[PDB]
């Protein structure tokens, strides 16, 4: 538009829940409902206590995941764009933005726990979805893995920004893309942790 005084502002990304990997069972928890999410997106002020490594996040129009690795909460550019994230003191600006990697990052929220970047060189991986499904994935390239059990894409939708982990629970990558045939996801692509570690200068 040409009328700046009425131009709107996009809201912040908001943490609305988490994937609980604390104990012996993985399960999703919601920490904020739709109304509070909308309000928090507009104000950027989120006083809710944050816990864990994998957050469920939402904008006004999308919901996906975000994962803390080495003190950074990482997600996909196609979900977050350039948006701030809501936090107790107001909106927090991205610390990393790389559209070429489909990647953004913010400082990890107080109370979150961070995954350690994997140095195992292991190719037996585990994708964690927004429904707390743990999906075996065989690493097939620097940024590619095949699902041991293919699944309709509906089962993976909304899980971009989630982790692929190694057998020891280290972060190997950030889920960003599915490779499908006739609506069935047979493979995934991810941002490898080394591409993050480069981004971080670790
Ligand atoms: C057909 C398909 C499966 C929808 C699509 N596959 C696909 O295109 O495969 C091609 C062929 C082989 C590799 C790949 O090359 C293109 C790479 C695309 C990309 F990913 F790098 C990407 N870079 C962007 C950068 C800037 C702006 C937009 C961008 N948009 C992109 O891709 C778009 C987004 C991505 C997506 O849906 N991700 C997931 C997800 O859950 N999102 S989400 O949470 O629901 C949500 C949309 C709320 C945020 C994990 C997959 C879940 F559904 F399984 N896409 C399309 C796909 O996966
Ligand atoms: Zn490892």
């Amino acid at each position: 538009g040409s009328h700046m005084a009425s131009m709107k502002k996009k809201g912040s990304v908001v943490i609305v829940g988490r994937i609980n990997l604390s104990g012996d069972t993985a399960y999703a928890q919601q920490t904020r409902g739709e109304e509070g999410c909308q309000e928090t997106s507009q104000t950027g002020r989120d006083k809710n206590q944050v816990e864990g490594e994998v957050q469920i996040v939402s904008t006004a129009t999308q919901t996906f995941l975000a994962t803390s690795i080495n003190g950074v909460l990482w997600t996909v550019y196609h979900g977050a764009g350039t948006r701030t994230i809501a936090s107790p003191k107001g909106p927090v600006t991205q610390m990393y933005t790389n559209v070429d990697k489909d990647l953004v990052g913010w400082q990890a929220p107080q109370g979150s726990r961070s995954l350690t970047p994997c140095t195992c060189g292991s190719s037996d991986l585990y994708l964690v979805t927004r429904h707390a499904d743990v999906i075996p994935v065989r690493r097939r390239g620097d940024s590619r893995g095949s699902l041991l059990s293919p699944r309709p894409i509906s089962y993976l939708k909304g899980s971009s920004g989630g982790p692929l982990l190694c057998p020891a629970g280290h972060a190997v990558g950030i889920f960003r893309t599915a490779v499908c045939t006739r609506g069935v996801a047979k493979a995934v692509e991810f941002i490898p942790v080394e591409s993050l570690e480069t981004t971080m200068r670790s």
